[PDB]
């Protein structure tokens, strides 16, 4: 009954603002007129990215912004919700530049949390900006806090919410609450930092973004797709973080949630959410790429996949060598690591050398250049089928994806969500999801339904022998037991009833 979100992020730099212009695609690529009315639809969110936090701890514009050219840009998005019932025009702070551990602003986000003055400063300072701009709530896309400062973090959401429902209170927004969404990391490596206190973070969010891409990039050893949903057994594997988290687990528990090594996927990074207990699936967003990362280096064999590589993984760039071959965007924006699905259909399309193929294991695709060794991971409107089924499938909020921007002019990338959950007209119940590797890590928040003969006092149980019992299924981690299952470390809850 309820509408799957689409989590649509919008970036504009502050230069853009500056000289912003609707009609000369040199100084404004994808301007706000861009968006059609029937695109306006498609979205239930669009979170216009980026600000930031300045030294005095507050939320703020890039100092170099000019308010009345940003404020123009605003109400030409929150005009779009004339054309929408349910849009709502969120702004994000923070991004990978600003909130990275070694951004230019990262201290004044570890500090802006630190204390219940800071918080109450920043927490005020959040609303006062998305009142006095127009805004239909806040998203905090910190990458990302440490164990230290997540307690603050959360602690900061909190206050957030409520100053937050205060708000939708005073405008009589009961129709469309002001809302409170974080970016989050898709991985393990970098949840662990704050995965432990996963239910806590995500009590004052109406969802969680699951940044579900990026997942191989330059820094890795090997070329990998940044998004696969499920695992290639020939693809490489990673060590689960998560089962070194301060979780108070015993082995058992930890080596059931947390197979080691496993495959760096989305479904991944889904299941780990859901393994937590009060983290519910309609809260979790998964997040898709419009954009493809982009190797060079690679040797042949195998579509250029789980390759070496030579891809330079400074920030910025290095140097002037655009290898990509012929993407203008490249050149212009300087960096041939990152390209645009824009960018990448005509690469495709075009006159190139570059060979579309697909992991029919990942469920996603990749451009492979058997010329130049070049390998592109990327997702279209036909990965995005599989990841449509899934988000259903799993009952999770729905989708999020970076960024709008990046679509093409006509918009087909959004269209073609917006075409998985609601057109009528589509179906997708005979798609095979297929034998790619899924995450069998069960946790307390994810036990499948289960039955097993009732437990009886004074019979002795093996090594394995499944009960049920006060509304759980049970199993014994070594025999011959005889205690009430849950009354003591041999009993382990392995699943529920009826
Ligand atoms: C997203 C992102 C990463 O940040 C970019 C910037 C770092 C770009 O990175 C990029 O697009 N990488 C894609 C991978 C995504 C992994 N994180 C992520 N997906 N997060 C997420 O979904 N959050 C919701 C790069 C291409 C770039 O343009 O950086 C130039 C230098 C080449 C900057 C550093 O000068 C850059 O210049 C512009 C283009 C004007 O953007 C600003 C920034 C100052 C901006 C502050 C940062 C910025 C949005 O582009
Ligand atoms: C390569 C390399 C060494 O560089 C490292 C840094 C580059 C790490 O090095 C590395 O590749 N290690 C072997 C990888 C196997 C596991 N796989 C894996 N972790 N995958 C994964 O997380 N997928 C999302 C990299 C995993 C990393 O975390 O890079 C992130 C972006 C994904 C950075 C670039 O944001 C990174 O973030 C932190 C962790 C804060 O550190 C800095 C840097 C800003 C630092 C400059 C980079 C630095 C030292 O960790």
């Amino acid at each position: 009954s309820t509408r799957k979100a689409v989590i649509g992020y919008y970036f504009i730099p502050t230069n853009q603002i500056n000289n912003y212009t609707e009609t000369d695609t040199s100084v404004v690529p994808f301007p706000v007129s861009n968006i059609t009315p029937a695109k306006a639809k498609q979205l239930t969110h669009i979170n216009f990215s980026f600000l930031d936090i300045n030294s005095n701890l507050e939320c703020a514009w890039d100092p170099a912004t000019n308010d009345a050219k940003a404020r123009d840009v605003v109400n030409r998005l929150t005009a779009l919700k004339a054309h929408n019932p349910s849009l709502r025009i969120m702004f994000s702070i923070g991004g990978w530049y600003y909130s990275n551990d070694l951004g230019v602003s990262h201290a004044n986000y570890v500090n802006a949390v630190k204390t219940p003055a800071a918080r109450t400063k920043f927490a005020q300072s959040c609303v006062r900006i998305m009142k006095d701009y127009g805004f239909d709530g806040v998203d905090i896309d910190w990458e990302y806090p440490q164990a230290a400062e997540v307690d603050g973090f959360i602690a900061a959401l909190q206050e957030i919410r409520t100053l937050l429902n205060q708000q939708t209170i005073a405008d009589g927004r009961q129709a469309l609450p002001y809302q409170l969404t974080i970016a989050g990391a898709g991985g393990a490596f970098f949840l662990s930092r704050y995965y432990s206190k996963l239910a806590q973070i995500v009590a004052p969010l109406d969802y969680i973004n699951l940044m579900t891409y990026d997942l191989a990039g330059p820094w890795e050893k090997i070329t990998n797709h940044q998004a696969a949903l499920f695992g290639d057994a020939a693809g490489p594997t990673f060590y689960n973080a998560l089962r070194e988290a301060n979780l108070g687990w015993s082995w058992e528990e930890l080596t059931r949630a947390f197979p080691s090594p496993f495959s760096l996927t989305v479904d991944a990074a889904v299941q780990q959410h859901l393994m937590m207990e009060g983290v519910p699936s309609a809260k979790i967003v998964m997040g898709v790429p419009f954009y493809g990362r982009a190797f060079k280096g690679v040797s042949g064999g195998n579509g250029g996949q789980y390759s070496s590589h030579s891809t330079p993984g400074e920030d910025p760039y290095p140097n002037a060598d655009y290898w990509l071959v012929g993407c203008d965007e490249c050149v212009r924006d300087k960096d041939p690591r990152i390209a645009s699905y824009r960018q990448l259909e005509q690469m495709l399309q075009g006159n190139y050398g570059y060979q579309r193929l697909w992991n029919d294991k990942t469920k996603t695709p990749y451009l492979y250049h058997a010329q130049n060794g070049l390998f592109v991971t990327y997702d279209d409107a036909e990965s995005f089928k599989y990841k449509a089924k899934y988000i259903k499938q799993q009952q999770l909020g729905g989708v999020m994806f970076w960024h709008l921007g990046q679509d093409n002019r006509n918009g087909d990338l959004l269209a073609a969500l917006d075409r998985y959950f609601n057109a009528a007209d589509y179906d997708d119940s005979q798609l095979d999801m297929g034998t790619g590797l899924r995450y069998t890590g069960v946790g307390p928040g994810n036990l499948p339904i289960m039955t097993a003969p009732a437990y009886v006092p004074g019979t002795t149980y093996a090594q394995g022998a499944l009960v049920s019992y006060q509304g759980y299924v049970w199993q014994t981690k070594w025999g011959y037991i005889t205690s009430a299952p849950g009354s003591d470390s041999a009993w382990l809850k392995v699943g529920r009833l009826a």
